[PDB]
Order: C-alpha cells, then structure tokens, then sequence
C-alpha cells in the first residue's frame, strides 16, 4: 500500500519486543519499506486461502497474542533479507528485490510452515507439536530459502535433490540465526517446537541421527515417504555442512573446519552458480568443491576440508 514508513513496536512469539517497520496508511501496516522492494506480512486468519489480508493494526503496537506470529514472520523476514544482501550481495530471493510475503495464522493448530511457490506461509502449531512456526529464525530463514534455491538452482523436491533442497534451507536457517546472533546452535526449529520439552529439535545439523535421521550415505532413506525422503535425507548433506565449518571426526574421517562464513560462501556459490534442478548427493559435493576452488584455490585448506566431509557422510 502507499503510504509513510513507519517503526512499531511489539512483542514475539517467544514473548520478546521487537520494532518493526511499518507502513502508515489510516491503519498501521506490516509493510517493510526498508528492503528491497518490500516486505509484507499478511494475516490468514485461521484458513487456507491466501495470502490473506494485509496486516492492519489501529496504532502501531503489536503486543496482543494474536500478533505475535505476525510480528517474528515479518521481523525476522527482515533479518533474512540483510543476511543475503549484506553476506552474499543478493537482493531478495530473486535477486532483483522481489517484496517478500509471508502469511500467518494460517489455517487451525497447522504443525508446519512452507514456501507455497509466491510466499511463505506459517501456521500456528497445535501448541504440542509447534508453537506458531514464525517464532523460530532459522524456520523462517528456511522457508525464505526455499524461494532462493527455486529462483537459482531448481533443486526439484524430491530424492536427492530434494534432500539438498532442504539442506540448503537449513543451512541457510542455521547461518541466518547465527548472523543474528541469538542462541544460535546447529539444530533446526528448537524456539518452537515441542514446547513441553526442553532441549530438543526438530531436526540436528549437528547430530542428525539424534532425530532419526542419517548421517552417512549408507543409511539414507530411499522410500516413497516425504518426497522420497527429503526431511530425512538432508541430515547427510547437514551433517557435511556442519563438519565443514565446524570440523570434527565422523565415522573415523577427520575434517579441519574453517568456519560458518567460508561454509556459507561455499554452499552459496554452489546453489548460485553449479547446482541445477537435478543435482544428486555426488553432484553437489563436485559443485562444493568447485565452488571452494573458485573462492579459495584448489590447494587451499576449504578445498579439502570439503572434500574430507563429503568423505566422512559417504559421498564420493
Ligand atoms: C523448518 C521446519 C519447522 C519447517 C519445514 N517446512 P518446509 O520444508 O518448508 C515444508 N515443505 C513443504 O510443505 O513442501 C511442500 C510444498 C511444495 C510446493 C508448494 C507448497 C508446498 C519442515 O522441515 N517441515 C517438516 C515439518 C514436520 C514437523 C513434524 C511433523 C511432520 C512435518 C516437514 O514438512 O516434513
Ligand atoms: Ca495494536
Ligand atoms: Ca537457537
Ligand atoms: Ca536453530
Ligand atoms: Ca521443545
Ligand atoms: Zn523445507
């Protein structure tokens, strides 16, 4: 909507304050002026159909319950859009500052959050399974770069691509929560889910096999499930990732880590520059590996600690 850029205030899911750029027009909008070309926070008011309408609050303070969903998606949307253009020059996710649209609310006690092809769209959870998803950085770090990887790469959503696909999302997920530097860790979706027990995750970078999921080559899912295991399967392609920046030993392969940022420009120069829609698992490792020898040289220390994770999961 046209109007004037505006700085409200409210709280998150997880109950901290927040500013938030608005928009002023008779009601205050959960319009982002700021990045790129906008972005925009849409309330779908408990069903299916969306985007919904956009966020219109009377005075500029998102405190109420029924807010805090819509604040953390377009707040951390925000930060989101600063990882990307400030760490790897890119202007949104399809590089030219398309407006970034997220719904909330959508439809009643939904456990998931997704990019529906235009926008991102989070439910609330069911209060066991989830608390409203937005609450979580690296979920909406995710979601927003499933619309990176469909605008570059393509990674089709299913198998081995698939699983990279994700991967890719949380690797994203994880950068861009530890870019804003608040309990950042390796695990995926911990600010909400399962609010009734502590510790846990949705998903481990770190240590996949502590949810269920592979580790190794050797132990990835090759069933119709999950798109052929898409969820399950990126643990391979997570796990690299994590010994890659953070190094350690893996079923007796040692990998020297040279840290999240190096990581990051790895995998984004691949998603960017090698992947396409069909890449598998062994696909990848050539394209992480190409893209350390364009950054940092074929004898270079990031070209090897690439190699020896890949080795270490079981992908050759
Ligand atoms: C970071 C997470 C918090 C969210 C993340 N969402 P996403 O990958 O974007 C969902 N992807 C999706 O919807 O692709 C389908 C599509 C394709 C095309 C258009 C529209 C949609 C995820 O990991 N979701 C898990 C959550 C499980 C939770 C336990 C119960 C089981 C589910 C899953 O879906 O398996
Ligand atoms: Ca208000
Ligand atoms: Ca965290
Ligand atoms: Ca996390
Ligand atoms: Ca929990
Ligand atoms: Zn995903």
């Amino acid at each position: 909507i046209t109007g004037t850029s505006t700085v409200g205030v409210g709280r998150g899911v997880l109950g901290d304050q927040k500013n938030i750029n608005t928009t002023y027009s008779t009601y205050y909008y959960l319009q982002d002026n700021t990045r790129g070309n906008g972005i925009f926070t849409y309330d779908a008011k408990y069903r299916t159909t969306l985007p919904g309408s956009l966020w219109a609050d009377a005075d500029n303070q998102f405190f109420a319950s029924y807010d805090a969903p819509a604040v953390d998606a377009h707040y951390y949307a925000g930060v989101t859009y600063d990882y990307y253009k400030n760490v790897h020059n890119r202007l949104s996710y399809d590089g030219n500052n398309a407006a970034i649209r997220s719904s909330v609310h959508y439809s009643q006690g939904y456990n998931n959050a997704f990019w529906n092809g235009s926008q991102m769209v989070y439910g609330d959870g069911d209060g066991q399974t989830f608390i409203p998803l937005s609450g979580g950085i690296d979920v909406v770090a995710h979601e927003l770069t499933h619309a990176v990887t469909d605008y570059t790469a393509g990674l089709i959503y299913q198998n081995e691509s698939g699983a990279i696909n994700e991967a890719i999302s949380d690797i994203f997920g994880t950068l861009v929560e530890f870019y804003a530097n608040k309990n950042p860790d390796w695990e995926i979706g911990e600010d909400v889910y399962t609010p009734g027990i502590s510790g846990d995750s949705l998903r481990s970078m770190s240590d996949p096999a502590k949810y269920g999921d592979p580790d190794h080559y050797s132990k990835r899912y090759t069933g119709t499930q999950d798109n052929g295991g898409v969820h399950i399967n990126s643990g391979i392609i997570n796990k690299a990732a994590y010994l890659i920046s953070q190094g350690g030993t893996h079923y007796g392969v040692s990998v020297v880590g040279i840290g999240r940022d190096k990581l990051g420009k790895i995998f984004y120069r691949a998603l960017t520059q090698y992947l396409t829609p069909t890449s598998n698992f062994s696909q990848l490792r050539a394209a992480a590996v190409q893209s350390a020898t364009d950054l940092y040289g074929s004898t270079s220390q990031e070209v090897a600690s690439v190699k020896q994770a890949f080795d270490a999961v079981g992908v050759k």
